[PDB]
Order: structure tokens, then sequence, then C-alpha cells
């Protein structure tokens, strides 16, 4: 059965809520983001409409072969007419596609669902600025102080100087990169980019980058292997034994491997600059976690919160033990006290 906080009251509307079954009363899915937690149960036997982004829209098509009579792309920033109700998609600073949704109820009430997003002060001003809000579901991914990280421009800045220092100091270094959904494909474009390669991949990931409107994309990927010095892998096999064996498969071409692991936060944050950050090293194996986030840290999520003033704030994640629920309901009462909302 669907959870309450995936629904959207005085709509026939769901969002991200593909694994329960024919939802009672529900005559639209919407659709944040590609992402298997929430896209999960969806196929090309679904015969409901599913509301989403163009890029989403291109990997339901492709990638789960949901039949085009059933997709409905919208565009975003503009106001659209679903089923008798005014909604509008904003850019979430999520993965490529990743969407928020304003619905405007018949009754006068504004509700904002975050999907999942990475706050930004470039969102005070896109349509959210014209107008209050009541309800806010919030991604709450990292709702506590000790989750700190750098900006995406630090990390990206530290991984192309490491890519090209090693590679000029030896130029047979291969770079790997880890990936296991879509986003963080910066991490992996921009080191291809410094060292004037493409990114080699396997066909089904090829498949996935083709369907996200990235402009310039045939000139930065391949499935030809041999011809670039930047190989994708999936996450499990960035670690020693993976490595070892992968660096086996290209016949002696390389003799080193540079490797990154973007994870989100991990504790190493609570006591190290991105500045400092140093590798594990296996003999000619070494393998950087660098912190490249898609979600708000605790200071960019209190910060639009405070812009925001919403009336109510219903959480997305971390809704399943009591007391994450009442440390993120703490937090958000401070909030509301300091800005005096
Ligand atoms: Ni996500």
């Amino acid at each position: 059965t669907c959870p309450f906080y995936k629904k959207i009251p005085g709509t026939g509307f769901t969002v991200d809520a593909f694994q329960y079954g024919v939802v009672e009363g529900c005559t639209a899915y919407f659709l944040t983001h590609f992402h298997s937690d929430h896209y999960a149960g969806l196929s090309k036997h679904f015969t409901f409409p599913v509301y989403c982004s163009e890029i989403t829209g291109n990997l339901l098509k492709n990638k789960l072969h949901v039949q085009e009579q059933y997709i409905h792309p919208l565009p975003l920033d503009t106001e659209c007419i679903v089923n008798g109700v005014k909604v509008v998609l904003l850019d979430a600073n999520h993965c490529p596609g990743a969407v928020m949704i304003l619905f405007y109820l018949p009754n006068g009430t504004v509700i904002l669902h975050t999907g999942d997003f990475r706050a930004d002060p470039s969102m005070e001003r896109s349509l959210l600025a014209d107008q209050k809000v009541h309800m806010l579901y919030l991604d709450t991914t990292y709702c506590s102080p000790e989750y700190t990280f750098p900006s995406q421009q630090e990390v990206i800045r530290f991984a192309i100087n490491t890519a090209f220092e090693a590679v000029t100091l030896n130029p047979h270094a291969l770079v790997v990169c880890g990936t296991y959904s879509i986003g963080k494909e910066k991490v992996f474009l921009a080191i291809a980019d410094v060292l004037g390669s493409k990114v080699g991949m396997s066909q089904e990931k090829y498949k996935t980058l083709q369907c996200l409107n990235i402009p310039e994309i045939n000139s930065l990927i391949t499935t030809d292997m041999c011809s670039s010095l930047v190989h994708l892998l999936p996450m499990m096999q960035i670690n020693f034994k993976g490595l070892q064996s992968h660096l086996k498969k290209c016949g002696g071409k390389y003799n080193q491997i540079l490797a990154f692991r973007p994870t989100g936060w991990t504790h190493s944050n609570k006591f190290t600059r991105i500045a400092d950050v140093i590798p594990q090293t296996k003999g000619n194996i070494s393998i950087y976690g660098i912190p490249y986030s898609e979600h708000s840290s605790y200071l960019e999520m209190k910060r639009f919160v405070q812009w925001l003033k919403p009336q109510k704030i219903i959480p997305t994640v971390n809704v399943g033990t009591w007391k994450s629920r009442s440390t993120m309901e703490k937090y958000f009462r401070e909030w509301k006290l300091e800005a005096g909302y």
C-alpha cells in the first residue's frame, strides 16, 4: 500500500509510487527522476499516464520499454494543465532530468514536492519566487548538521588536477570511474576533457547516456574501449581485485590505474578538507573516494527552507525510525523560530 507522503491531497495524483500496484483513485502518476528506488515497478506493461521531464521520458521509452502512448513529457518552467490542475516542473539540481513539482490545488493551496534535490540559491529566482507555498514535501536525506561537503565545483577541480598530474607523470596510466545509476556525469566528462580522451564504457551505459540530451555527447563518449584512457565500470568493480582484473584485460597498454569512487557523504568529511584527500593504494592501483553529492547539504537545505517559509513540512527520506523523525522535526522548529515564520 502507498504511503501517505507519496499522495497529493485534493488531486488524483501520486509521486514516485509505481511499486504498489494500482493505487486507489490515482488518475496520474508523476515520476520525479529515473532512479530505481523511485521508478520501481514501471515496465512495458504499465498502462496509466506517466508525467515526467523529456529526459525521464527518453529513459522510460528506451530503457524500460514503456509504451509511448502512456508517456507524457512536460517542458520545464512552464505552467501546464493536467486533469484540471495547474502544475509546473522545476529543475531539481539532482541527476539529468530530475524535477521538483509545483501543484496549484483547486481550493487555493500550493504544494511543492522536491523529489530528490540539491538546494541552490538559483532556485530563489525560478517561478517559486512569485507565490506562497503551503506544504513542502522535502528531500531530507542529509538533514543533520554533521552532513557537510564541498561544492561540486571544488570536487571537480580536485579530480581534474589529480587525473592530469598522474597521466602527465605516467602516460601509461589508465583512469577508471565507477558508476551505478545516472547522475554525477561531470566527474568522468571533466576528467576525459582535460586528458583529451573520450570516455569508454559498455553498450548498456552508452545507451543510457544517449537518452540524456547532453550537448556534443557524440564528441565525449564511446564503446571502443581500446581508443579511450578514461573507462567507466560498475561501482562494485571499484576495488583492488576488480581493478587488477580490468588491467589484465587491457593487454599491456597500461601499467597503473588511478580510480575514482564518487560517493555521497562519508565521515571523513567531519575531519578532512577536499584539498587533503588521499587515496587507498595497493601496488600500481590507487582509489580515491570523492564526496560528489547530488543532495542538499544540511546548510543548503536550511537556507532553502528558511527562504521558502512553508506552513507545513512533510519529509520523504529517513522516515522509517522514530529517532529520525524526532530529530528532523526538531530542526524544522529551530529553523522556523530562527527566521520568524
Ligand atoms: Ni535520486
